[PDB]
C-alpha cells in the first residue's frame, strides 16, 4: 500500500539534512537501522522529523492523540496543536466522514540509538489506546491544487519542509540529486552519496524543486520515483526527467480495391474483381520540428494475381468509374503514457494532399487502454478494418478514376494522426489509487512538454523511429533554468537505455559511434557553438559535455543503411549488403539458404537470380520487376531464396558447369514499383547487388 503519513527524517536538529522520505501505512512512524543501509552510519542517527497527511475517522468521538516521546514533539490537528513537548490527556473532539490534517514534529539531540523507534496513537472515550490504524490515515495533497476536502498545504503553524513545488520532494534533494532505493513494504528517498549508490548501480536522480512535474507532464517527480503512477507508463517515463505523453500512429496491414457500385448497373450478381495487397506502414519524420503523427504506407507491388493486367483492367473500371478502399489498421503507441478514452482522429491521403477518408473511432467506447509500446487492438486480436463488418455507418473510401491510376503509379498512402488524446489516469492522495480522470486531459500537458523538453528521435530498435522528450534547461526562461543540466549522454542513457560498461556508450551492444547525429537548423547551431566552446572537434568523445536545451531536435540513425526523406530506412552500402549475405549455409540448384541479420532484410524488396554463360551472357529467371519476392524467413530464422518459385516450379538447369549461378539483391530505394515509360515489365536496368555468385560445380 502506498496509503499513510509522509515522513521526513533528518541528520541534523532543525529540519534541514533530511536523510529519509518515506510513507507508513499505520501509527507505527518508525524506521529500524537495519532498514538504513543505503546511508552513512554516522547520519543513521536522526534528531529531527517531520510527518504530515490526514486523520479519517469511522466514527464520531472525542480522541486523545499521544506518542513515543511527547516530550519531543509538537503536533497538530488542524492548525490547533494537541501535544507540546508534555504528554496530555485533552480531548479533541473528531466527527465521522471528516478529514483533518496532521503535523507532527520531533527534535531530539544526541539520540544514542540509530534510526528511529516512534508511534503514534490515539485513545477513544472508551479507554481504548492503540497506534493508528492504517484505515485512518492518508498522504498530503501533493498536487498543484487543493482537493474539495484536502487542502494542498499544511498547517502555517511549526514548521515548514522547504518544497516549493508541493510535490512532497524537498527543495534540497531534487537539486543535490537523490536516490530511490525500495525496502519490501516501503520506497525510501535519500541524498545521492557518491562512493556508495554508485558502485550499487543506483539511478541518481535530480529534479526541478521549481516543477511539481519537471517534464512538465502530469506525473509528479515523487509519484514517478515512489511508483505512485498509472502501471502503464514506460519504465524509462518513471525517471523524473523523461518526459511521460502517448504517441499515436495508424500501422495499415493490408488493403483491398473493389469496383463502386453504381446507380447506373442494376447487374450486382458480377464475378469478384477486387485487388488485395497486403501494406508495410512506419510511423515518419521529415532534424524537423513539427510534433505531428504520421505514417506512410507501402503498398505491395509483387505479383499478386494471374496476367499483367492494369489495376483498372483487373477490376473493370472505366474512365468514369469510382473505386473503393477497405483496409485492416491498428493504432500503435510508441510513446511513454496510456491512453483510455479517445483515440486520435487520422486523415487517409493520397499524393500531397488528397484526403481520401478521416478515420475517427468512438470517444468513451474503447475497448482497451492503448498502452505504450503496444497496439490498439492488441496483436492477440483481430485488426479494425476501416469498414467494419457488422458497422452499418462505415463512409466508404472512395477514388475517382485520376485518383485510382495515382494510387497504381504511387502504391503509396498517407496517414496523419492528431494529438486529442483524451483523459489522463492520474494517481490520487486521498484514497493511494490511479483513475482516469475527468478534470485531467492531455490537450492541456502536450504543449507545456514540447515547450520544455529536447527530442531525441532513435531508430537503434528495429530500425523503427521511436520519439522520446527530456527535461532540459531553457536559458531564455528562468522556471526551466531551475532543472538540472541535462547532457547528451545522460539523455541517451535514461530515455532510450544506452549504458556504458567499459567507458563506451553503447545501445543493446553496439556503440555510440555505429549511429549518427543530426539536427534542425538551431540546434545544429547551438552544438557547433558547444562544441568551439570545448575546443571539441569530435562529438562523440564529449557527449558528457554537451549540454541539450528545450525545444532541440535531436535525430539518431543507425549508420548501416540509407534513409529517404520520411527517415525510413530503404538501403544499405553494397558492401554492407555483400557482407550481410557472406555466410551460406546451403546452397543448391533450388536456392540459398542464408542467416541474414533481422535489420538487413528490413531494406531488402527481393532478389534477382540469374545464370550466366561461358561468354559472358546472362539468363534471368525471375526477370520481371513484380517477380522478386523469392526470399521467405524461416521458422529456424534462416532465409531461403526460392529459384524454382518463378522458374515453373523448376530447378535450375546448368547445361555447363562452368555456367554461374549469380544472385542479386535489390534494396527498397531501387525497387521498380510500376511498369518502365515503355510498358516494359522486366528487370532491365534494376540496380542491384550481387551478393552470391558460384560455378555449377561449386552448387551440386
Ligand atoms: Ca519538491
Ligand atoms: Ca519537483
Amino acid at each position: 500500500s502506498s496509503q499513510g503519513l509522509l515522513g521526513y527524517y533528518f541528520s541534523d536538529l532543525n529540519f534541514q539534512a533530511p536523510m529519509v522520505v518515506t510513507s507508513s501505512t499505520t501509527g507505527d512512524l518508525s524506521i529500524p537501522s537495519s532498514e538504513l543501509e543505503n546511508i552513512p552510519s554516522e547520519n543513521q542517527y536522526f534528531q529531527s522529523a517531520i510527518w504530515s497527511g490526514f486523520i479519517k475517522v469511522k466514527k464520531s468521538d472525542e480522541y486523545t492523540f499521544a506518542t513515543s516521546a511527547d516530550n519531543h514533539v509538537t503536533m497538530w490537528v488542524d492548525d490547533q496543536e494537541v501535544i507540546n513537548k508534555a504528554s496530555n490527556s485533552n480531548k479533541i473532539r473528531l466527527e465521522k466522514g471528516r478529514l483533518y490534517q496532521i503535523k507532527i514534529q520531533y527534535q531530539r539531540e544526541n539520540p544514542t540509538e540509530k534510526g528511529l523507534d516512534f508511534k503514534l496513537y490515539w485513545t477513544d472515550s472508551q479507554n481504548k489506546k492503540e497506534v493508528i490504524s492504517s484505515d485512518n490515515l492518508q498522504l498530503p495533497e501533493l498536487k498543484q491544487k487543493s482537493s474539495n476536502s484536502r487542502k494542498k498545504r499544511s498547517t502555517s503553524a511549526g514548521p515548514t519542509v522547504p518544497d516549493r513545488d508541493n510535490d512532497g520532494i524537498p527543495d534540497s534533494l531534487e537539486v543535490e540529486g537523490y536516490t530511490v532505493d525500495v525496502k519490501n513494504k516501503r520506497t525510501f528517498l535519500s541524498p545521492w552519496i557518491s562512493n556508495i549508490h554508485e558502485k550499487k548501480g543506483l539511478t541518481k536522480y535530480k529534479s526541478s524543486p521549481e516543477k511539481w512535474s519537471t517534464a512538465s507532464d502530469p506525473y509528479s517527480d515523487f509519484e514517478k520515483v515512489t511508483g505512485r503512477i498509472d502501471k502503464n507508463v514506460s519504465p524509462e517515463a518513471r525517471h523524473p526527467l523523461v518526459a511521460a505523453y502517448p504517441i499515436v500512429h495508424v500501422d495499415m496491414e493490408n488493403i483491398i480495391l473493389s469496383k463502386n457500385e453504381d446507380q447506373s448497373t442494376q447487374n450486382t450478381d458480377s464475378q469478384t474483381r477486387t485487388i488485395s495487397k497486403n501494406t508495410s506502414t512506419s510511423r515518419t519524420h521529415t532534424a524537423g520540428f513539427s510534433n505531428s503523427n504520421s505514417s506512410t504506407v507501402a503498398i505491395d507491388h509483387c505479383l499478386s494475381l494471374a496476367g499483367e493486367r492494369t489495376w483498372a483492367e483487373t477490376m473493370g473500371l472505366n474512365t468514369a468509374d469510382t473505386a473503393r478502399l477497405n483496409a485492416n489498421i491498428r493504432y500503435v503507441n510508441t510513446g511513454t503514457a496510456p491512453i483510455y478514452n479517445v483515440l486520435p482522429t487520422t486523415s487517409l491521403v493520397l499524393g500531397k494532399n488528397q484526403t481520401l477518408a478521416t478515420i475517427k473511432a468512438k470517444e468513451n467506447q474503447l475497448s482497451q487502454i492503448l498502452a505504450p509500446n503496444n497496439y490498439y487492438p492488441s496483436k492477440n486480436l483481430a485488426p479494425i478494418a476501416l469498414n467494419a463488418q457488422d458497422d452499418f455507418s462505415s463512409t466508404p473510401i472512395t477514388m475517382n478514376y485520376n485518383q485510382f491510376l495515382e494510387l497504381e503509379k504511387t502504391k503509396q498512402l498517407r496517414l496523419d494522426t492528431d494529438q486529442v488524446y483524451g483523459n489522463i489516469a492520474t494517481y490520487n492522495f486521498e484514497n493511494g489509487r490511479v483513475r482516469v480522470d475527468t478534470g485531467s486531459n492531455w490537450s492541456e500537458v502536450l504543449p507545456q512538454i514540447q515547450e520544455t523538453t529536447a527530442r531525441i528521435i532513435f531508430n537503434g530498435k528495429d530500425l523503427n523511429l521511436v520519439e522520446r522528450r527530456i527535461a532540459a534547461v531553457n536559458p531564455s526562461d528562468p522556471l526551466e533554468t531551475t532543472k538540472p543540466d541535462m547532457t547528451l549522454k545522460e539523455a541517451l542513457k535514461i530515455a532510450f537505455g544506452f549504458n556504458e560498461p567499459n567507458g563506451n556508450l553503447q545501445y543493446q551492444g553496439k556503440d555510440i559511434t555505429e549511429f549518427d547525429f543530426n539536427f534542425d537548423q538551431q540546434t545544429s547551431q547551438n552544438i557547433k557553438n558547444q562544441l568551439a566552446e570545448l575546443n571539441a572537434t569530435n562529438i562523440y568523445t564529449v557527449l558528457d559535455k554537451i549540454k541539450l536545451n528545450a525545444k532541440m531536435n535531436i535525430l539518431i540513425r543507425d549508420k548501416r543503411f540509407h534513409y529517404d526523406r520520411n527517415n525510413i530506412a530503404v538501403g544499405a552500402d553494397e558492401s554492407v549488403v555483400k557482407e550481410a549475405h557472406r555466410e551460406v549455409i546451403n546452397s543448391s540448384t533450388e536456392g540459398l539458404l542464408l542467416n541474414i541479420d533481422k535489420d538487413i532484410r528490413k531494406i531488402l524488396s527481393g532478389y534477382i537470380v540469374e545464370i550466366e554463360d561461358t561468354e559472358g551472357l546472362k539468363e534471368v529467371i525471375n526477370d520481371r520487376y513484380d517477380m522478386l519476392c523469392i526470399s521467405s524467413l524461416r521458422q529456424d530464422g534462416k532465409t531461403f531464396i526460392d529459384f524454382k518459385k518463378y522458374n515453373d516450379k523448376l530447378p535450375l538447369y546448368i547445361s555447363n558447369p562452368n555456367y554461374k549461378v549469380n544472385v542479386y539483391a535489390v534494396t527498397k530505394e531501387n525497387t521498380i514499383i510500376n511498369p518502365s515509360e515503355n510498358g516494359d515489365t522486366s528487370t532491365n536496368g534494376i540496380k542491384k547487388i550481387l551478393i552470391f555468385s558460384k560455378k555449377g560445380y561449386e552448387i551440386g
